[PDB]
């Protein structure tokens, strides 16, 4: 089954998505969004909580599906700590790039998912003996969620940041 | 493979969905919908057939996916009879609540699916030795179809009736 | 994993779908569409490349999902050559019927997918000893993608051509 990190992230996303339905999106953004005023700059959770918000059924479903499968595999094969670090770094960096191009009104797990996509693919190519890889079939469908992101079907710089982080980390780990 | 009950329900839903495309939704409602005039009150199938109608591709697909997996597991592990009773009771009760709040113009397998969700989850927690349970990952995605229902993303009373029936039955069976 | 034919078809579809996002649909049609002027009648790839174009995320995703599973199983169980021939014949014939009813502005893998659906189902019924079959559950969901096609939820003649080819071939192979 899904490890504690994979699992708790899913719970958090659902609860937050529930709170968004009840109180409204903007009400919830006010509390969880990347700091959107200087008075909010020391509320450190805001640098990470943006990733917990989803704006439609399909948004949370595809993010949670990918997180479940990829985050789930990383945690099981490489440990909770690894999942935690990949998650914290991609959220922060994709969040910062996103905000820089398009402002602080955004949310979603996809920066993290892209990181997990980049990481799991590069790690499987370069370090097969790790037991972790992205299957051919799934590479195709990962590329589709990825293309959905690049052509607004997020800021593509944030997209890139998500991916890059995953790649850079997979690269370091292969060494 | 899928048992006779799981299987026949899927066939029926598809055929009915096909008849809906050909003749139109309303034409089919006229025959399968919860009684919508006193002249129709003795046509007993109407208390159950409302559940066989779907109004979009995504409506039937998600209902049939969940029914396939959950109904399929109940039938295999606990027997066709159990599936039949859960199905008949949730359809009737969710149907009655639905109609009471929003009138007789409705359809879909989701009252039943919610029952199966409630039943399979509660049964797995309380009676593990039964071989039946809802995995962590799937709990998350069940909650999403459930939230899709509660926030009209059905009458939530009907929603509750569906769930309650599943829970009440799982509760009795754990004893 | 997915064989070379199953795999290369997916790559081609994604790359083409990418080129469609960048250059636009019509720009790409101009090069890959069924001949739409006599000057183009000797460009033989056009009789097959129409199948590589997809017009939405859901279009390519469902086609590629089905192709992945069904094409993947055919190639693994019966060989790359078989997949190649089914693919070439259904593309050509469904493409020709499509164009005859609705003109040369169309694209998609679904004519091929329907062929694979017809082929895998009929082959499993008639030649069980072949190791290839369409499971009950999946029959239901195949019928849904099929119904999505028939009721424009393609020209149904093309739909039929796709299916027929799959059936005719499964029929010949059962002998
Ligand atoms: P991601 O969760 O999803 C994109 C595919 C739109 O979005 C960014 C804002 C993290
Ligand atoms: P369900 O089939 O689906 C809901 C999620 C809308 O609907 C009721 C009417 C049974
Ligand atoms: P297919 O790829 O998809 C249909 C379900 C619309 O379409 C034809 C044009 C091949």
């Amino acid at each position: 089954r899904a490890g504690p990190v994979t699992w708790v992230m899913m719970i958090a996303c659902v609860v937050v998505f529930i709170a968004m339905q009840i109180l409204g999106d903007q009400e919830v953004m006010l509390w969880l969004a990347w700091p959107f005023d200087p008075t909010l700059k020391f509320e450190f959770w805001r640098y990470f909580t943006h990733a917990l918000m989803h704006f439609s059924l399909m948004h949370i479903l595809f993010n949670l599906l990918w997180w479940w499968y990829l985050g789930g595999a990383v945690e099981k094969r490489l440990g909770s700590g690894k999942l935690i670090v990949i998650t914290l770094i991609s959220a922060l960096l994709s969040g910062y790039v996103q905000q820089k191009f398009s402002g602080p009104w955004f949310g979603g797990l996809s920066g993290v998912v892209y990181a997990l996509m980049g990481y799991v693919w590069l790690r499987g190519e370069r370090d097969p003996q790790s037991g972790i890889y992205l299957q051919r079939g799934l590479i195709i469908f990962a590329l589709i969620w990825i293309v959905a992101g690049w052509f607004d079907l997020m800021a593509n710089g944030a997209h890139i940041a998500g991916l890059a982080v995953g790649l850079a980390m997979a690269f370091v780990d292969s060494l």
